[PDB]
């Protein structure tokens, strides 16, 4: 177990705690409390909950093989649920600001938060900042007396920082590094020389993999008091690997999955992003295809966007994706086997996370 | 002490630490390091440094009367400087996002960060988020082994949260509370019924007073290991009082101090903000002046803005400001006298902070 039901139930508790505290300590009025309730629901719910449920499933794995009083088992499961919501609220923060930064129109099948009629960008920027503050309010309330509090806060903040650095790498990925200058308007690259696997990998490593895979796996270990029982270098390597594959999927779906299924409308082509599709197309294309790509990439013009998507389709990128995927399967399986040496239970949790990631269709 | 020189010197050290870590741990390239260096300098420097120097001056007060080895004195002064930069970087974060939210054009005598040619709003939103992450990176690096670390992080996060709540109160201050609704476009108030002292005071309490006065005073106590030696209810009361007066000054200057001296261009009238000027004018005006105010407030139109400023000038608000100020002087002096009972040294630091605030011209 009922993991998803327990996790969703704890959302109601955290929300009530936060909103009750706003009334009792922060002098909030009922209508602004309602606004923040709706904001919380809209930005924190309706996703796949993969990050939060990873914390829960890692914790459940150790519960199955560790001797505990039932009260202790309930405490660990509750801590796992609260920690998972910390990551889901961190996600909510990033998506609110990212949708503004990327000029997006839909998220989770609804308008992006900033596009809601009674929201607008000026309030949505601050709403996003509130979401991140709530992660810390949660931590200090629910975990005040826990032995893992310091480790958890330190990990959370380093992951949050890495993600913000990665967002800088992402939103500057269509500029030439040598021309970056706050004082000079930034032209889009014309040579696309920095659309390389290594540079792509750096964006993804920081913007996605720490908070989507490393943070939930290690938080599950922390609330289980089990971190010392795994090889942390393997956790870092497998989180980076699965997290990169997760983003490659997201890049592919941005272009080729209908918004009806995906729940968002892709902007990577029009935004000139350094996506897996663009890097891989450039790793394959002949001279004429590169020049045609350059003539059309990074423009909102729906007909130029359409030229790019046809170039992608005719370049048979499904072949590159399959070879990349087959390589990731080898390496993920190898790392899971290595994890089994010290931590069979955690290895299985990583196998579950991989299976969920590998099979996802949104 | 040479307090200002020590404090500015520590900026260079923190900056080098942060940028060196970006190179050694976060795979940053030189041009993006340069961008973030310039971003740090532009957003963190050039203010009055009142918040950071409050930490230093509180710590210096206890140094003068406490027995310490010189090495311990140097450690406390360095911690005070690092903690002061934590608050200055928090300030930097708020100003970067606030200038976007308020549609402002100038800050500290230069263009707002988001208006720099090679910046733009999409990167500036994330740059602001980086500034806040840097406050935590600082804390965990410099204070990892300090006994005050947990208290400091908990205080910092609660203050940061209060400020974000206050920014919500601020950016929604021109809407009718009963009509707030994320799903419905928000009309500006027509009755201005929520332009009251009590509602004004709530905005200011949260958006300004916690991070501008409470946080620097208590951080000075924490790095001095002296918090138990003061009456914290008095610290809270005097921080709220001086912080409110500080914002009333800022509201007055928004309208009446030339940008050449102030270093920013006011937006409160055009933004329909609940400012001290608007609340006090409405506390004084006759029927015709209220209707003329309503006809002109909250519009970028330079001639409508000019109508409001003339209404302010003819309403003799200098009289209300002087009575308000005379009341604050009574109450601040009373709280300083009360603080002397347990903590003469801290009372004097608060007297210094008050004098600096009271005499400021920007
Ligand atoms: C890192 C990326 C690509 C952001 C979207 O993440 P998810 O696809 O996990 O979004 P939700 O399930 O939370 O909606
Ligand atoms: C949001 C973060 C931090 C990483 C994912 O970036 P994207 O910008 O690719 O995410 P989507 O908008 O595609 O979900
Ligand atoms: C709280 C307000 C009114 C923001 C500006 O603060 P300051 O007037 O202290 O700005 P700097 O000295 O840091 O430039
Ligand atoms: C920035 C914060 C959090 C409070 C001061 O608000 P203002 O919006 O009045 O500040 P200025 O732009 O006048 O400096
Ligand atoms: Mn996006
Ligand atoms: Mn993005
Ligand atoms: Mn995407
Ligand atoms: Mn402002
Ligand atoms: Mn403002
Ligand atoms: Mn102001």
């Amino acid at each position: 177990m009922a993991s998803m039901e327990r996790f969703l139930s704890v959302y109601d508790e955290v929300q009530a705690f936060l909103l009750d505290q706003l009334q009792s300590k922060y002098e909030i009025d009922p209508n602004r409390a309602r606004y923040l309730r709706i904001m919380m629901d809209t930005t924190c719910l309706g996703g796949k909950y993969f990050r939060g449920m990873t914390v829960v499933n890692v914790a459940e794995g150790f519960l199955a093989v560790t001797q505990h009083d039932e009260a202790t088992k309930e405490r660990i499961l509750h801590d796992a649920c609260v920690g998972g919501w910390m990551i889901e609220f961190l996600q909510a923060h990033y998506l609110v600001e990212d949708d503004i930064m990327d000029g997006s129109v839909m998220r989770r099948g609804k308008p992006c938060w900033y596009r809601f009629p009674g929201v607008t960008t000026q309030c949505a920027i601050n709403d996003g900042i509130i979401l991140k503050s709530w992660t810390q309010i949660m931590a200090w309330h629910y975990f005040a007396d826990r032995p893992f509090l310091k480790d958890l806060l330190c990990l959370f903040q380093k992951v949050d920082y890495a993600t913000a650095v990665g967002q800088m790498y992402d939103v500057t990925s269509m500029c030439d590094s040598n021309k970056l200058d706050p004082e000079v308007a930034q032209p889009m690259t014309t040579d696309f020389a920095e659309f390389t696997p290594a540079i792509y990998k750096r964006i993804v490593k920081y913007k996605t993999t720490f908070y989507t895979y490393l943070l939930p796996l290690v938080m599950g270990l922390l609330v289980s008091e089990a971190a010392a029982s795994v090889e942390m270098n393997l956790v870092e390597r497998v989180a980076h690997l699965i997290g990169e594959y997760f983003q490659v999927q997201d890049d592919v779906m941005d272009c080729f999955t209908p918004p009806e299924q995906l729940g968002k409308v892709g902007t990577d082509i029009e935004d000139a992003k350094c996506s897996w599709l663009a890097v891989t197309f450039l790793g394959k294309a002949n001279a004429a295809q590169v020049a045609e790509f350059k003539a059309n990439y990074g423009e909102k013009d729906p007909a130029k966007v359409a030229v790019v998507k046809r170039l992608y389709s005719k370049a048979n990128l499904q072949a590159d994706f399959a070879a990349y995927e087959a390589e990731v399967v080898r390496e993920v399986e190898s790392l899971i086997e290595q994890l089994k040496v010290k931590s069979p239970t955690f290895a299985e949790s990583v196998a579950v996370v991989w299976e969920k990631t590998h099979k996802r269709k949104k």
